């Protein structure tokens, strides 16, 4: 009984990781739209929670089954590659992508002004390196952690699917397997779900 | 002759195959512009009448066509004449190089071309996108197997349905103008009976016509 | 002097060609060859003529046996005969596009290249076909057949791929769209197409 809810901006990158993982699960849940003054905020009866990457593993972990276990806490090695992954997305491949992104939609749309394009040349310059490595990754598995899908991969959606709406989303195609795994995700239904969410 | 209506914009190649039929036919017409496509939002007659949305819409009095090919088809078969028979159902020998030539352009010939014409033009033009040139290498890659057959097929006939031009080549004209004003215009050199094929259609008065309306608005 | 079609009798393109000779109820031949060891999948022999692509072979059938009683693709009517012309395009560039796929992944893949069912080809592509039929069972709720009240060309194009949709897994789809079943079993109601449909199912 009883969904749990989302507030937060239903469109923003925080909410996506976190409804993304609410999908996978099968949680039935409510998002209800509201701007603030930790991007999303998730109640779960009495007990309320911030901060996007906590809600997601929160969620993986509260509907976790044999069959869908997205983290694999139960398997150290599998664990142990959900999480170098999901690192990889926080500290190395974020920070090369998410400028790229802030620069050429939200600076002109939400946050009215110019596209500042030093920054953007330099982002993709180490986005590049970024996506040589996973490419090497993707040609030795199907996912991020192994064969099989997990937060490492689903991390991954929400600021790449608003890359994918920039100029520049044709960068991927450069890398056939990352593309190929990047689709391998957009045709995951929960993804696509999430996805029409979206778009400015 | 109540002038029939072509409706579209006439930069889009669908307009210019009908376009260039009702001028080589010496058909009078006018061509309404308007994007039904850009209107996401339709009355209940559009939709029952044009699905699919097809393109252009074309209104001959009471009757209202879409889907260029069949359009295109409709107007050489409306206004022929013994001096210009386009289609060539009389002769069924004829008639089959028309059908086949017609059937390669849709679905070997074009599939290869049009995607250098997106990539090149429609997309850095109209929508802002650059040029995907992972898909313009690919396209090209298939395109070059493609000519190697037309350059062997135009060294024995002057028309790609034998020695009288058709349908079949009218159908090559628009995406291929397009293509033509790509820096990749440079690979019909490769294929000398291609190009000679090219220049032949280009001397044509009908198709040096529609030409001229392919240029991109203004205001 | 009968004709020639030269190609796989299972072949689509072949069944294209020889639903066509049996509506007109014309003689010919079915030469089983796999000319591959452009490519047009069915060759075709009038005495001196040899041709090839299904779609012209098909039309040229239907132009030279056409009779008053089978007039298939009413080219002496301008307004039927643009109908035909529409729906067959439909068939070539949507109909098949998103069904096609569906008996290649589904029959054609596992049962003669070898190669499993890709079920992500599968799930994108009834997606598609779903709105396809939208608009068929819109169209087929106003008319009999595709180009109004009378059998065509346009029809006839639909029938190979189809048939072998309705080995799939999801053959049912079509009963989703009760307009269009009902169009579906009239055509499969019709003798010439009963036996070219006996022919598609090799050993
Ligand atoms: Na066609
Ligand atoms: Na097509």
């Amino acid at each position: 009984m009883a969904p749990v809810k989302v507030f937060g901006p239903a469109m923003s990158t925080n909410v996506a990781r976190v409804t993304l993982c609410l999908e996978e699960v099968g949680a039935e849940y409510e998002v209800v739209d509201i701007d603030f003054k930790q991007i999303p905020a998730f109640q779960d009866g009495d007990l309320l929670l911030f901060e996007s990457r906590a809600i997601a593993k929160y969620v993986l972990r509260k509907y976790k089954t044999d069959e869908v276990d997205l983290l694999r806490e139960g398997n150290l090695k599998e664990a142990a590659m959900v999480d170098v992954w999901t690192e990889v997305d926080a500290h190395t491949y974020n920070p090369a992508l998410s400028p790229i992104v802030y620069e050429c939609l939200i600076n002109p749309l939400m946050r009215g002004l110019p596209t500042n394009q030093t920054v953007v040349d330099e982002s993709l310059e180490k986005l590049k390196k970024v996506l040589e490595v996973y490419e090497a990754r993707l040609s030795q598995h199907k996912y991020l952690a192994g064969d099989f899908v997990s937060f490492a991969d689903l991390n991954h959606f929400p600021y790449t699917f608003y890359f994918m709406a920039t100029p520049h989303a044709a960068l991927f195609d450069s890398y056939p397997h990352v593309k190929a795994w990047w689709d391998r995700l957009m045709a995951r239904p929960a993804v696509k779900k999430i996805a029409a969410t979206m778009v400015p």
